[PDB]
């Protein structure tokens, strides 16, 4: 049976109405890269039974987003006014990350979802990576089209002995970079999977997780079938989801 | 849920629309539909992306206990019922059509409870061989069912015309009164009623505004109005969502 893979929604006001939204490129990556059947998880927080939710899925994709985790979740400084937040999503995903990993449900986090994984286990974020002084500007260039904004823009150094090494990624490869926030303090119990050239942690796995649990700061859903390094990540996630699906 | 109940919670799929937002294509669903599934039907909503038959709809349906076909500002493309070309500027969502029209039929053949609202009611009619009027207000004896777009949501989604229940069907069976007022946020409507569909209710101008699928093995109801709007405060809207939820719970009990 094909794995049912949950995909986290964002919230968005569209005209007069509130919506729950999920990007097509994530959904198509789940179908084409992971071999799964995607269903979108609305950002309803613990308004609903997350244990019943987890029972019905074979894996979870925590997507990227223009929005940012609220800093209160890591006791960080208040955000600059106008920073984009999605408290409904935060209320959904931070407990969901912890619960899924405890249940042995495969997890892949992309960009915001990677940041969610670090915060959910007690880590913190830099809200303006480009201003810390130690890091490059990891944001996508404004005033450029999508194909430029999502193209590879910096190197990625795989740390040996973990998930990315096990999947067979090269020791250094290029990744896109569409993020203003990033890991500050690494949560306890997380393994560093990869570093950008300025030392920014851009991939993590969860030590002692019973099942696949990987987050990456870049956006590997982008034209996934045509980037072998991105496709390998989705294929590895899909195989984990299929293993869970096959134990039903 | 009810005090002391241990019944399995139904997983209810909710249809997405497609929309470009900022630089990217998205699949979207209105919060009011999702909250009505939780509060009115007692289910756990998951959104079904508008991926058409690029995925295995039968395998998707195996994992859900019910389906809500939502309303939308967009309109079914008229090719699906051999209709006249739409006026230029008409909003369509062809990726949604490619998902929902086959999904309606597959769901009913699999015994998955179906509730269609507004566009979803129209989809039910088209999927079984009926047709639509693209501008109801220009046709026959029909009146203007469209919402006043210069007004706040509270006015737009308040009850604006009567609804006359036709005896002997689902709506009478769940105990709705013979006449009640409904909201009206639609410019299209039923023209040819699909074969095998029961007329459940009529607007005062004769427009068919509710149908049920005769011979369906499970709950299969569509309504042209928008009962998800403040569903708990309107007893007629709530009765519809409760009946849907009970059917979804019956299927969940079979897992
Ligand atoms: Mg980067
Ligand atoms: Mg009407």
């Amino acid at each position: 049976r094909l794995p049912l893979i949950g995909v986290t929604a964002c919230t968005k006001q569209i005209g007069l109405h509130p919506y729950h939204i999920a990007g097509d490129k994530y959904l198509r990556a789940v179908v084409n890269g992971a071999g799964g059947l995607p269903l979108i998880i609305p950002a309803l927080g613990e308004s609903i039974d997350q244990a019943a939710l987890l029972d019905s899925v074979d894996g979870l994709l925590f997507t990227g987003s223009p929005s940012n985790v609220e800093p209160r979740h890591y006791s960080g400084p208040a955000s600059e006014p106008g920073t984009l937040h999605d408290s409904d999503r935060d209320a959904t995903t931070l407990p969901l990350v912890r619960a899924a990993i405890d249940a042995g449900i495969p997890v892949l986090g992309i960009c915001r979802g990677f940041q969610e994984m670090n915060v959910a286990f007690g880590g913190s974020l830099h809200q303006k990576v480009h201003e810390v002084g130690t890091f490059m500007d990891h944001r996508e260039p404004a005033d450029q089209p999508l194909e430029v904004q999502y193209a590879p823009r910096h190197a990625m150094h795989v740390q040996p002995g973990g998930v990315l090494a096990g999947i067979g990624l090269p020791s250094e490869f290029q990744v896109n970079s569409i993020h203003g926030q990033g890991v500050d303090r690494l949560a306890p119990g997380l393994r560093v999977e990869a570093l950008a050239p300025d030392g920014l942690v851009e991939a993590i796995s969860v030590e002692g997780a019973k099942a696949f649990a990987l987050g990456v700061q870049w956006n590997p859903e982008w034209q996934v079938l045509t980037n072998p390094n991105y496709l390998a990540i989705f294929q590895a996630f899909g195989k984990a989801c299929s293993k869970r699906a096959g134990q039903r």
